[PDB]
């Protein structure tokens, strides 16, 4: 590439795998969403929480995409896996599921820093840090918090229900 | 008629038993309404929430007798049946009478839509798929939703007064 | 299902289909737009096409899945295949790309719609009518339009140049 | 300096080398600007693109006297070299020594960040990530961009003209 500078071939492909992740990820929380959307499960706040995440995840995705094409490295698709389940549980179920998914991305993108460092690179570290490991940390907390007051309520039917009314 | 053009004797006769079927069940969403304003019973969310569906089932009624007179058939009336019961119970109760009647209704549109077809009348046709199939759709979905919320929430005085607050 | 009414299981399963072609078709359309952003590629009113188009096929993938909901269907998803290309030539080449893949979308729809008719399913049939086969029609006639005006403009560069500036 | 704190003399130093090729830049833009309007050259729009840019390397300039003072540094200035250039050729020349420009500007930035993190100090390498990098990794894209266009276009004159008319 003509405009391709300080930018090596493993950050080029980890950029790529990281791409897919966030995509996978979006396609989890859409399954997630229109769990929560049947009318045998019916909250629609944690329909609607899984849904803006799934949203967020695709934004991400996009943005890696667009400075992968900055840098001039070249964008390389893979076969995006379906999520890890068809049906999921109560909310603490998901909820606990969705602080799994967030922290195996949080990971990634430490690992990609990481990777950053040790190539000097010094535009991906700022990219990385200026749009994806500030939301991440803040998007836990938040996880985290949910997680906690989910489970002060477990009469866990009348737990679930005003916790999408009353915080989501 | 002398506007009369592709309306058959038997759709025409289908069309006023719908109507009767559509002001039946305003009717008894008038009761379940009423009851709900009941000063032992008292749960004016879920009174307004079958005020309003009576009011819908008349509209109804009403769009299919201009639809009749439109087409050229003639518009005959029957004595409208008292419904099915003078109290209705708790709001599950309530609910589940209500899936029942909005599924003996749905029903009755899709009798009615494979005469049409039958007899190869695309306004009737149409006419079902733009005004009734979809709203039947979305209120039964509707229903089954509150029904979930419902059950998960029977202490079931404490439920019954919950949902009614914040979900109605 | 509490709710679900006149809606088969072949129907069911056919909904899940075309959901996975919607959102394949989305993964295409994101790999097409990221191509007409590279640095040696570079046509912006291209790139804009093809993302423009992914959002759409993302947003008929979930109102499939809103309606498999409202019906008392199960969504189920699978993986995801990979575009079928990773670099896509010329922007002649694109759009005839793009037309085939519309037009084994509007294939799917039109199956599905004959399936909806054998079934007696008019609520199916409907909503494809309202939703969907007037929308691929058109997109369709707009990239016919397109590439008749592409290959009109075959000095190959200047054309595509043109195109990008003038059209798009 | 009262001030100085964690500020090395090698960063000082360098820090105003790096003020000497940003001054250095804005003049070659100067010269590149004005030459594209000339009466015999007559491009406006790339007379334009020039102009904006030794505006925008003055400013980088500035800065960068502007954090020497606040870390406590001494500003020292050198000769100006004329640009390597009196006549700039075709559009396409013109963009081509500006994208070995920005280059060689995004090196002496990276080199002057490594520096920075050997020399462990943060509030620079801070100062270089939030303020210069990403400037220059947008600005070569939008190079490299306009050079492929340029290309697609050489009836070379009928080129030149259509790339100012359209793209500039
Ligand atoms: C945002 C969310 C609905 C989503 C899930 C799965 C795949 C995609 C794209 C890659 C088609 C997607 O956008
Ligand atoms: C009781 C109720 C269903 C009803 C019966 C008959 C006629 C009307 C008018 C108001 C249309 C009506 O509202």
């Amino acid at each position: 590439s003509q405009i391709r500078q300080n930018y090596s071939t493993e950050v080029e492909a980890a950029v790529n795998r990281l791409v897919n992740l966030y995509l996978r990820a979006s396609y989890t929380y859409l399954s997630l969403g229109f769990y929560f959307d049947r009318d045998d499960v019916a909250l629609e706040g944690v329909c609607h929480f899984f849904r803006e995440l799934a949203e967020e995840k695709r934004e991400g995705a996009e943005r890696l995409l667009k400075m992968q094409n900055q840098r001039g490295g070249r964008a390389l698709f893979q076969d995006l896996q379906k999520p890890s389940q068809d049906e999921w549980g109560t909310t603490l179920d998901a909820m606990k599921a969705a602080i799994v998914l967030e922290k195996s991305l949080n990971q990634a993108l430490l690992d990609l820093h990481a990777l950053g460092s040790a190539q000097a690179d010094p535009h991906l570290c700022d990219f990385l840090e200026s749009h994806f490991l500030d939301e991440e940390v803040k998007l836990i907390k938040k996880m985290g918090d949910h997680l906690t007051n989910i489970q002060r309520l477990v009469q866990a039917g009348l737990g679930e229900y005003l916790f999408e009314r009353l915080t989501l």
